């Protein structure tokens, strides 16, 4: 089979899809499959992709219901041991795929790296229960997940048009999926009210006893956006509900007990 499958959802990505594909095809030391899931682009996207005429490239081009619908189609079609998702405006750095393969050959089901955004490292968090009161702990495009991880966790939830990837990683955490974080840049490259609303909803899916405002308080508090003096009240209010919730808060807020 293939060591790696890269799923690349595209729509009107003619400006950058070529650089994206070049960053994948240059990866040495792995057998790689590429699945481009195009949403019906009217521009030169499909032409550019097909200029990469190869058998390890599959092109799907049909209307879909958004980015995560396309991602789900690509993940379902992947035949690589480890599956990555790369956007058409993103690029993998040199040697990332061999690093992924190296770390996966030891049994780990998820390998994630760092993300460079506008010349800055994404402010990642640990893959652990504390992530469940926050967003996605690493950049989604820096994440590689095995076939077994996807089989166990499932596909992305189309109800979350923005933060389905966070919701997926939280399900991974709750399913005890093993993760290895690599301290190397793997990848370089919407209303804010909407992003926050989805992020709070995802957290409520972990802890459904939470009111929306309590999920927002925890998210802002872990992210360093808001105060944390109420954390002990939330813990006393809900600590009886779930040890996983207690673990998340005491990992995220070590000063509290
Ligand atoms: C109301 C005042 C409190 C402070 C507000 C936030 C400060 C500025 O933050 C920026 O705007 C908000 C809306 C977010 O867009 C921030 O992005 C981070 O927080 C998000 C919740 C999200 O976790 C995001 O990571 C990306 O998430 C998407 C969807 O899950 C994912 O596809 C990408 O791969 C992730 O990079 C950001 O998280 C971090 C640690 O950067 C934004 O910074
Ligand atoms: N297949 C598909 N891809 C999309 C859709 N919307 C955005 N994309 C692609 O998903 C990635 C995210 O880019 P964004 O538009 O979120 O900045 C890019 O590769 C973009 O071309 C869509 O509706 N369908």
């Amino acid at each position: 089979e293939f060591d790696i499958t890269v799923v690349i959802p595209t729509f009107k990505a003619e400006k950058t899809v070529g650089q994206c594909l070049e960053s994948v095809l240059s990866q040495q030391g792995v057998s790689t499959e590429i699945i481009v899931v195009d949403g019906g682009s009217p521009d030169a996207t499909i032409s550019i992709v097909q200029s990469f005429s190869s058998t390890n490239l599959t092109i799907i081009s049909e209307p879909d219901r958004g980015i995560y619908d396309a991602i789900n189609k690509g993940v379902s079609r992947a035949q690589g041991g480890m599956i990555g998702v790369l956007g058409a405006d993103d690029v993998y750095k040199p040697n990332v795929l061999s690093v992924v393969k190296e770390n996966a050959s030891r049994g780990v089901e998820i390998v994630a790296g760092l993300t460079l955004i506008d010349g800055q490292l994404r402010a990642d968090e640990q893959y652990r229960p504390a992530a469940l009161i926050s967003g996605i702990p690493f950049g989604h495009n820096a994440m590689f997940a095995s076939q077994e991880a996807y089989r166990k966790v499932g596909l992305y939830d189309l109800a979350y048009r923005i933060c389905a990837d966070a919701e997926w990683v939280h399900r991974a955490i709750k399913s005890d999926i093993s993760c290895r974080k690599v301290e190397q840049v793997f990848v370089e490259f919407t209303n804010p009210e909407e992003i926050i609303a989805e992020a709070c909803s995802v957290i409520q899916r972990n802890f459904p006893f939470l009111l929306k405002e309590e999920a927002k308080y925890l998210l802002y508090g872990v992210r360093g956006w808001g105060e944390t003096s109420r954390i002990e009240q939330i813990l006393r209010k809900y600590g009886h509900e779930s040890v996983l919730f207690v673990t998340a808060l005491q990992e995220a807020f070590p000063a509290v007990e």
